[PDB]
């Protein structure tokens, strides 16, 4: 792997004092390492071992960052806090040892060939330990992304901690947010074109401005293009300040307005206010 | 657009070799190219058109990266691995095309004026093709982020898969890991401050030592925060180690306490263990 | 707090022009402020007070980036758009204002010592306004990472929107595409090891080819290692193009098969589709 240096700067205060060769080849080196660093940081460090990454096939600046591909024998040796992994397990499970951390130090790992299985895990050792975590934390996601953040080491205790996500999927919300019942009493709530997703799940929770009325739901839609309709099933309903055990507070209905699934929110009360949130859903594909 | 050219460093090996004048026009030529290529990386490219990038509002470098404003006719020909877009469909759907990749590469989108419609698409073709997908990728989720990732390269065949996420919204969860179930049969859990949520959505799993006995249950819970209570609907309850089918394994029950929503799990069992999870949470923010 | 200066380049233009006293002074100096520029953007920032970031223990180039650790009295001041924040409220709350943006610009937040809380929040007022906030954007979730990006600029509008995730966690997803339900009429989906989940929660949506028929439904699954089986608990169910109210459209079961927790989709009707995705999972791991 490459270990970069810390930043090294030009020594301006000599010059007048130091003839030209002497000055050029001190700084050029020390310009040189800042760049290797840099480029190494954020480009693929495999290309070193041509040309110290230069030529037409040399290294470049990765706005996306860049995760480097190291190999079992480089990963026998602690690695350093701020860099970037993307693990291949694909013939066998690999661990990797992280450098004791300091608050807010990190390390990411990637796993662009989705290698990462039971079989042939990502055994990490973040040096001390990792909250939650007896010994190694040990991951089997494919296709995971995996980020380790030191949050607390001051002195003799340096303790890590971590997120496990998917690289891949559809995870965007198509709507989130608060609107007002008119006095008119009813508000439409557009949620999605009706050919973004065939089902989608929302919560709502409806409050009275003195918060003396309130009610929640969860709601599974499922979106009948054929009839241009929306079916749902809403459940788990909690009410606070209903005046009867049948009065409502609010009623959610769905439809298609304009072609956009859409969210009815009624309310007899008045000022009444309505959180909705979609949490999920889910898009017919292509199989494969 | 700005495309960088690959790494150059300062050689060294020469300069007693050749004056100054030389060395001196190669070397800041070469130290130009490469910040270039970084201000480029993490700044505005649109700035280069005026003194090259520099002056009192030229290029910084985002500590958080850059995503690149490009026009329709800039995307004419395919987009280079490692680019970040700032997409801007409000005239008219753009279509963006990326250049053949190798394992890992990564190109990354964002849509900070919500231009993103089924109208006014993203549309992206990546070279070769995209796992899942027939053809092109169509994004249609406003103010997304889209992540693009080769997952396989080696020769004649160049497969990415994305991620699509939601650039803002409340994702947080208040609360998640395991906690023992103390011998005197009873564990509470703070969840979050009172004033957070008005609402929230809980995965619990409890388990015996030995695994004989566990349930799970899904649990969805309304902040009463004028009685200071929370009620609580919890459902999809699955038992395995059941003595009877009256025997809980463990209850689970929420109330305030020290201001804080508060899980309490209780088991007869001795030695159980109960791993808690917020999933999803609403709060009512203003309309608007 | 260290405020780069914008990027600027060598003026090869010169040279032959002015001797190199002059040149190396004014190209060096250059040289240093950019790389001062990105070493801050990308390095530990509280190290500039030593030998201008320099030594052994001098700044380094994060491949993962960097969070600015800030004192109270340095957030008096507007902080500038790109920049990254690691807050700390443990003695106390804090208070960060961005200057006015442009539409994409990004300044990101982490609190890697969890020291937010409803009492030491994070108060974050974005020059002009946030959407969907109401003067200051309060922030009391700990361990949180706040992203706030530019929706909006042009002139006399600058409106910021935000997101807000938990640094921590397992959020992976251990499957999510769409699979054909094979002529035989069944169709099984592996979903994970029998090891890496106690719990999942997945929604499942089957389509005929034309649409006609069509379900949905909501599936929570208790892995029972013991027994090597699978409990599970179908609800929210929802259908278009059902014959009978008895004709279920498809079949989901689950079980464990080479050691895999895995869903056995089964249809009557010919060519129907299959949308699988596990959107939520739970873990027992280690108490505390």
């Amino acid at each position: 792997m490459f270990i970069q240096e810390p930043k090294k700067l030009i020594d301006t205060g000599e010059i007048g004092n130091a003839s030209t060769g002497d000055i050029l080849f001190d700084g050029g080196n020390k310009i040189n390492s800042d760049f290797n660093a840099i480029y190494n940081a954020f480009g693929d460090q495999r290309k070193m071992a041509v040309a110290n990454g230069t030529g037409a096939d040399g290294q470049i600046i990765h706005a996306t960052g860049y995760y480097q591909k190291h190999s079992i024998t480089e990963y026998a040796t602690p690695v350093k806090v701020g860099t970037r992994h993307d693990i291949d397990t694909s013939t066998v499970g690999v661990k990797v040892i992280i450098e004791r951390g300091e608050l807010g130090d990190c390390v990411e790992f990637i796993n662009s060939n989705g290698s990462i299985s039971v079989t042939n895990p990502l055994t990490i050792q973040a040096i001390d330990s990792i909250k939650g975590v007896s010994g190694n934390l040990v991951v089997t996601s494919p296709y995971s992304k995996v980020t380790l953040r030191c949050i607390s080491s001051d002195n003799s205790t340096s303790v890590w901690n971590y997120s496990i996500e998917s690289m891949f999927g559809q995870k965007e919300s198509p709507a989130e947010g608060t609107w007002n019942i008119s006095t008119s009493g009813s508000v439409d709530i557009p949620l999605f074109h009706r050919t973004e997703y065939n089902m989608a799940k929302l919560l709502v929770t409806c409050q009275s401005v003195d918060g003396r009325k309130i009610k929640t739901a969860e709601i599974n839609i499922l979106v009948d293009t054929v009839n241009s309709e929306v079916i749902s099933s809403e459940y788990a309903v909690m009410r606070v300040g209903n005046e009867t055990e049948e009065d409502e507070i609010a009623n959610i209905a769905f439809s298609i307005k304009e072609n956009y699934v859409t969210a009815t929110i009624s309310s007899s009360t008045v000022g009444m206010r309505a959180a909705v949130k979609v949490i999920a859903t889910q898009k017919i594909g292509v199989a494969q």
